[PDB]
């Protein structure tokens, strides 16, 4: 599935994402994945490739083989379904290590202010 920039304010929201991170998640999540739940990255230089609506890696996050992964505990076709609440607790596992450093598509294109949320 594919999130409008309201649709997916208002999921991150409900997700209980820390609304001050609010429009940084939101720039990330566009510049990783343009809002789909579905993508699936295309191999990097490491075997390792990156799933869903936050593109997580699958080098320490998720299992690649049917059973629940490494870090998330979750496998990572899990993170590939229109419901994001796997995903999620996920992403926010990640940011708690490694803030938004994790993800290069923030680290790009999230420097120098992002959209505005309210409208939403």
């Amino acid at each position: 599935k594919r999130f409008t920039r309201c649709g997916l304010v208002n999921e991150l929201r409900k997700q209980g994402f820390d609304e001050n991170l609010m429009r940084d998640w939101v720039c990330l999540v566009e510049n990783e994945s343009a809002r789909y739940t579905d993508k699936i990255a295309n191999v990097n230089k490491n075997g390792s490739r990156d799933y869903g609506l936050f593109q997580i890696n699958d080098k320490y996050w998720c299992s690649k083989g049917s059973t629940p992964g490494k870090d998330c505990n979750v496998t990572c076709s899990q993170l590939l379904t229109d419901d994001i609440t796997v995903a999620s607790t996920c992403a926010k596992k990640i940011y708690k290590r490694t803030k938004f450093d994790a993800w290069s598509g923030w680290d790009n294109h999230c420097n120098h202010s992002n959209p505005d949320i309210s409208s939403c």
